[PDB]
């Protein structure tokens, strides 16, 4: 059995910074005691500063433990766990392969809910965002049955340059944005992030070789509002791509109910070997939403990075089998993928949509169920089921082998099928 926290001098309060208790116990498994295992009973569990997770150790926390993130320094990550070092801003240095740690159970409460003018993080004033983990460079990593209670415009979970990862079991509940954030900003904000090594898209390193996350799966997972703050912007994804980052594959989303997103359930560009399959995308109208995005969503949005200039490595075998939509909604898309401008050098291709079904039940309906634009070969869209809404499939300036074969559409009043030349 385990390192117990509270022997290495954690209290269960509000109020004492437990950072360096917790560290010692991380250090002490580091080393073999109580055989790697590490275990916080009941309580709330401060960091004042960043905790460092080690290679071959395994936390697990009481359903009645959280950590409160109380890192509160201007110019710093607010970002509760991460898998090397860091210090200052411009003190930045290699992370060395981490590998094997896992982590069980208990709350993050990444603590960014807004102050009374919405303009900041009540509790946590100097910060820019908040979060609870940055994975870089790692192997073999677990985060399972946790809660995660309001980043503050952040990443609850960063993923880059790591294999075999693993998030089962969790719930992401309240992102927090302030009034002032601008569009571009806004959508930026996926809360579970996968993503290639590179010091702009992960800057609390110095790796910079863009290496990609690999055999990266979400599991069993919800995805909404908590009381403190309103729905995550983007479930998981990511939003940029270079012509020296190896692209994130072998990802797998499944089983995970979003419930109600901003602008997408999972949105990214630059993957490749993705599946999507079981999960249940709900979106309520813009009444019964503390969030709502006016220029609209699509649930599932595959899209290609804006550059005009290279031949970009762009979405290639993303597989969107068995999930289900319901849409109130009438500014949302269940499924786009897309090569977004005829200016882009890159393929978009082996696209397969399969067998989900959408129930499209808002009022004067303003978008298309299912978007498909520029995909050059291998496209398939078949045995998907539609009820309601105008148009259903759209498929637009696509090339190659295109099977359109068994799809069945229900009281909808536009195009059922719809080919754009
Ligand atoms: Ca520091």
């Amino acid at each position: 059995t385990a390192l117990s926290v509270k022997d290495y001098g954690a209290v269960g309060d509000g109020i004492h910074d437990d950072r360096q208790a917790i560290q010692d116990a991380i250090d002490a498994a580091a080393q073999g005691l109580g055989g790697g295992n590490v275990y916080f009973p009941e309580g709330t569990y401060l960091v004042k500063e960043i905790v460092f997770l080690k290679s071959h150790t395994h936390l697990e926390l009481n359903e009645k433990a959280t950590i409160l993130n109380g890192i509160n320094i201007k110019n710093h990550p607010s970002i509760v766990f991460m898998t090397g070092l860091f210090t200052d801003d411009g003190a930045q240095v290699e992370w060395g392969p981490t590998e094997d740690i896992s982590y069980s159970g208990g709350t993050i409460d990444m603590n960014g809910a807004l102050n009374e003018e919405g303009t900041k993080a009540k509790n946590l004033p100097l910060i820019n965002s908040s979060g609870a983990f940055a994975i870089g460079n790692s192997n073999n990593v677990t985060i399972k049955n946790v809660t995660f209670k309001d980043s503050y415009q952040g990443h609850a979970i960063q993923i880059a340059g790591s294999k075999n990862v693993l998030v089962d079991n969790s719930r992401f509940l309240g992102q927090a944005l302030p009034k002032t954030m601008k569009d571009g900003q806004i959508i930026s904000k996926e809360s579970i992030q996968i993503e290639p090594l590179t010091r702009k898209g992960f800057p609390y390193a110095l790796n910079d070789d863009g290496k990609k996350s690999e055999n990266v799966t979400i599991q069993n997972s919800y995805f909404g509002k908590s009381d403190k703050s309103g729905e995550l912007v983007t479930a998981i994804g990511t939003h940029y791509q270079t012509l020296s980052t190896q692209n994130p594959s072998n990802i797998k989303i499944q089983n995970n109910h979003f419930d109600n997103m901003m602008y997408a359930g999972v949105r990214f560009t630059g993957f490749t070997d993705v599946l999507i399959k079981g999960n249940r995308f709900d979106k309520k109208v813009k009444g019964e939403s503390v969030h709502y995005r006016e220029s609209g969503a699509a649930l599932v949005n595959a899209y290609s990075y804006k550059n005009t200039k290279d031949l970009l490595d762009l979405n290639k075998q993303v597989v969107i089998a068995e999930n289900i939509f319901n849409i109130a909604d009438p500014k949302t898309k269940a499924i786009r993928v897309a090569k977004d401008s005829a200016e882009y050098l890159g393929k978009v291709s082996d696209i397969t949509v399969t067998k989900n079904v959408i129930n499209n039940n808002s009022k004067e309906t303003e978008q298309p169920n299912i978007e498909l634009l520029r995909v050059s070969d291998n496209l398939v869209v078949s045995e998907n089921s539609i009820f309601g809404g105008k148009e259903g499939i759209v498929i637009e300036d696509s090339k190659g082998k295109i099977t359109v074969l068994n799809n069945q559409f229900y009281n909808l009043s536009g195009k059922y099928i719809s080919f754009i030349k």
